[PDB]
């Protein structure tokens, strides 16, 4: 009911579209397709997948302007410019912006020019763009915002606890580090890059590395403006990560009645956003959760009694998709 | 000048003998080795080595009860019980106690039994075993004792830096994390172990699990009694961790004066202990450093001037090998 | 129908169990485990998996000395020495044998001698036991043998189409490798082992050792007695493995004709068993396939119309284990004591 | 000497420069380095490899312009478009290609057009480019070639070794297979490529792909015109790859005497370039070697006296690069222009 157009059908792209064809009564329909690769790679790689595996659907080529997915068709087109963009033509409500390289409001504006009428970013947007965690602050949203952002998978997976944390305990300041599972942006050996230490081969090293997930919070939890920093660390596995956060709070606590509070909140209002997990589990068991967080609770920790440490899990390809695909239907069920 | 045994010829008793052997005018003189393996294994796992590269010296074997480096020869013994062992027939002084398995008084002991005098366990002591970190409190060692630790690695690259923070600063509480990679204790392939996360594939996951360093810290440094805790998180990697330590220290600071307190030290009473790097490094860079500890200063960060965040790289195996030569060194000048 | 003990929960013995599990209407009882372990490591081991994923099913323990799936109750046992299993008393009928140890007839006897009425050893049995390949020899099984083997992973993938090219062309000689995913049996990190090249680390080499799979194909294919031979190079990948095979043959052909074949009897002889793959696929798309070799027809190649090379691709864990199920059905079903 | 610029300061260039350094008396002078990255990260990357350890050698900044190696100063530009490079201003000779994009002659040629004298290629040139390799057919090779080619890793450790067989035992027909290590024309993580098997995630998986080694191979042997074939299979290590060659002989023989034939030119016709190694190693053993193959005699295998199993390791960085440093060694030495 809802003309979709993914632009940029990589990791996020591909687990997006994987992760809306298991919808129940989806409000959105995905109609078309634009990547730098060919119909039959795009056909190729979303029915093979080295981390979700081969996709249960059939998944053919449809000539050489589509594919399709168990009989759906599904338009694919190339073009490394959006302006340049079929968008107009066929009445595309939103585009769901993971190239990675339009994050502003000029680039990614170049789809509202092209005809769409709406933009989803996968990723943090820069410059003055509404920033969405569903779960945390989807609320704010109002169909007449063009262009949002729903954050980076870092940013998911923190701000829900990090809500919970400071509503019953209250924030004061507090860090955290990220050991992430390593992504397209490093390099398989080491090479060229901005970063001198992404240039690194990523399968063979700790890569520490910024994050802005810290900050970001802020965003979707102006209380915390200020409070937070925090820094990454990449390691040697495709896929889920792991934030460790630590933070002073103002009322006196211990472990157990932390991890009370995060399954209060598991329970009812954060409920299919945030998880709490009793089980001695690594990473691997975490791939393809829909949650965006999950607490890992026997690693919680309180020292001096207002010193909290939380562990939380986090699918970062998965888990941020079906996030995606929540904020895409918020979009179509508060338009027009 | 002092005849030392090595019992259990692993991962630390090899990188132990090619510690030793690059030092100059070594007050200690390796004459037997003790394994569960082979004289033929001694000398090819010697030689080669998937982390330290080819060793180079002439390592050839010796028959059947002994092997070869550069000319020098080494008996070779094979008895996994201690006391059936020739110590006091050679008259050994001190015993490498780096089988893993023999951390208690009791087991160790069985080396004293055997005819040994004195023995260094590679890894924390448990029970009531003096333990010592070089640069944090070695002075405290005495000739009269008989069975010593030179505590874990993870204690070696936190006690240097933590005792800078408290001497400096005041510390409060804290909390720390370490994402080491993985060791021999843990499985290739999911399998039995006693500890469920460790049982998961070492190179498919990040495995969390308990560490003692945080409270063993308050060992060689009893002010920080209670004040420390933490976790590990075990990651892909062969070799080269990192610690990750938060502090709320008394008095305010910021991130360069902390890092410049860690060159102070780094230049005095720490030199060769704890070392400061401003480059933008991975792991990788790390390995086969002498020092017990690395801080990356540009990680260092302070928020709401009193919590410290301090990130420090140690090569697990190479660093903590030269300690347990430094500490063997101490006992053969503290001798008799 | 059949009272199943596995010993010895491994990777093959936990996927033999899951394997069972997904089977419709199996003549199999698994009714008691001997995990060194216990049941809580039975439990959780089996509940999670790095490499297959989580098991859908409901997985708990049962009290101390049993866990259940999806509501039935296995017993859990644990005691190194065989001898001592409590087979004779819970009346077991085969012995998945699964621990790497007990892989020779004294071994394997031992279970004999705790009242199991036969043995399956999940592995290449030494010294004079018969061994099978389901698609390949089987038949040959009878009811008088109290100690069967399963032969290896490799040989199981290899076998199959060997036998493929053996009838429709005519192997004179040959010789494969096969770049197989790393196992239990290699070191994490340099450490002490029999084989001085699988004590080094596993996930950063590439590591030559010795395989029988190619004389192993004899014992099932006696027709290629001498014939073959070969090596095995363990590579950085948790699961799955491939074969390279080498064949000079009698009758002249082309790459398209020998892929004609395999598709022949992959939909006919060894439906089930032998595969083809037309797609440019890589190692992990072939995780948790059913078959015990899978053709990749692509890379198949003709030097000199008689020499020939295949490439087959093989889950060694969930495919070998299928089989492990298949020759245990057959056990079974020809019963008959 | 001569004066020598690197366009493309990736796995090769940064190989290359260590090796030269490493060399006693070179005939080469590096003077220039085309990096797309800047000076800070070729400083940077040269100083700090994952593959290679740290640089000994004081490397630094100079300037915005320029490195320095040693206190030896090399200049530093970046224009992706090679006839723009200030090669005719600054007089250089010769052209180190590792690019990996300037293969054939229009591409090359635009270095010759910029003002050098010279191209040689880090890879196999594609069309009518000569291609060398040494310790096969550099003899070859005449001051009149504007653009050269060194080949690929891989041809530098067969041709070697097949060269042996085939004066040695007549090589009727072969077929060939390379364990090879992923290298940066692959993906980290699943990603668009050409190659829809070089798509797939290299740490993850073992990827079948292409390979023009065996054919490349009659380019310096012409003997074996249309002899050889073969693929390669892409593996989770970082470097250092191992080619398994299976070829018929025209002369029955075994093993002892194939490896025997490789002993003697290694001790002479093929010294620094063919070694033989009789240790049980691995992989990472290898790192670093200066040969361009190593021949791994234990596992040599031959069945029915006239079917020959080769097993040869190779460091596709380093080992390539010392070869490539030779061949430039060679222009030099045979320029007199
Ligand atoms: N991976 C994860 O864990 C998460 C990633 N994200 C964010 O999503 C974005 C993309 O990341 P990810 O999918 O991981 O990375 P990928 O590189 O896998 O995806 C980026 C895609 O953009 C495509 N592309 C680039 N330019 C164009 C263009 N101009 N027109 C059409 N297609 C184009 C690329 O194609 P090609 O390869 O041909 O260059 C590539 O397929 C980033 O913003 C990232 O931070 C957010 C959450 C999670
Ligand atoms: N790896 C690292 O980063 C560090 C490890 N340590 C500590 O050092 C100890 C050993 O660790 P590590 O070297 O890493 O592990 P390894 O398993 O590589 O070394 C342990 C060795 O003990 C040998 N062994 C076991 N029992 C006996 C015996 N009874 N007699 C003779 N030899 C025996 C084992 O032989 P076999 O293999 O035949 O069973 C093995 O070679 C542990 O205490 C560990 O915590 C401390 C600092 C760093
Ligand atoms: N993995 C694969 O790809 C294939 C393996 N195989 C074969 O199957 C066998 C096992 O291999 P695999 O599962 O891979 O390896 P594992 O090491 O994972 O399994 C072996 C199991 O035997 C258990 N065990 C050892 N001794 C006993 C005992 N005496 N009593 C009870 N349990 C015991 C071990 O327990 P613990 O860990 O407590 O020591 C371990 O769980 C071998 O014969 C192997 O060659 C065959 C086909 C495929
Ligand atoms: N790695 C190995 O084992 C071997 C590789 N080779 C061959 O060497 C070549 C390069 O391979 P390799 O070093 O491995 O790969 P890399 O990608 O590591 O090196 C290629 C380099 O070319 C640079 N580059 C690309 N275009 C330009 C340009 N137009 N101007 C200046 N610099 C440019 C790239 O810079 P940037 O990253 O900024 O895009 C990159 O640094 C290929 O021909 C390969 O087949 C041969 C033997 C061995």
């Amino acid at each position: 009911k809802l003309k979709v157009a993914i632009n940029g059908f990589g990791r996020i792209g591909r687990n997006f579209l994987r992760c809306w064809h298991g919808r129940k009564d989806s409000p959105l329909d995905v109609v078309v397709i634009n990547d730098a690769g060919g119909v039959k790679q795009a056909s190729h790689l979303l029915k093979y997948d080295s981390i979700l595996g081969t996709f249960d659907a059939d998944v053919k080529t449809a000539g050489d302007s589509a594919i399709s997915v168990d009989g759906k068709v599904i338009k694919v087109v190339s073009d490394r410019n959006p302006v340049n963009l079929p968008w107009g033509d066929m009445g595309i409500d939103l585009v769901i912006e993971g190239t990675g390289v339009f994050v502003d409001r000029d680039g990614a504006g170049k789809h509202l020019q092209a005809g769409a009428k709406k933009v989803l970013i996968t990723a943090p947007g820069k410059g003055d763009i509404p920033t969405y965690v569903v779960g945390v602050n989807e609320e704010g949203y109002t169909h007449a915002d063009t262009i949002i952002s729903n954050a980076s998978c870092t940013t998911n997976c923190l701000a829900p606890f990090v809500k919970v944390l400071d509503q019953k305990f209250g924030i004061i300041k507090g860090t955290m580090t990220t050991t992430h599972s390593y992504t397209g942006d490093q390099r398989l050996l080491d090479a060229s890059h901005r970063d001198l230490r992404r240039a690194r081969a990523a399968c063979l090293n700790i890569v520490p590395t910024s994050t802005g997930a810290a900050k970001a919070v802020a965003l979707v939890l102006p209380n915390l403006k200020g409070k937070l920093n925090g820094i990454a660390l990449r390691v040697p596995t495709p896929n889920v990560s792991v934030v460790d956060l630590v933070v002073q709070v103002s009322k006196k606590t211990f472990a157990e009645e932390v991890n009370a509070a995060f399954r209060e909140s598991a329970d009812n209002e954060l409920k299919g956003i945030l998880s709490v997990c009793d089980e001695p589990l690594v990473s691997i068991d975490f791939r393809c959760t829909d949650v965006s967080s999950t607490i890992d609770s026997s690693l919680t920790m309180v020292m001096g009694d207002d010193m909290v440490k939380v562990i939380a899990w986090y699918d970062n390809e998965w888990g941020y998709s079906q996030r995606v695909v929540d904020l895409a239907d918020i979009v179509a069920n508060k338009w027009q």
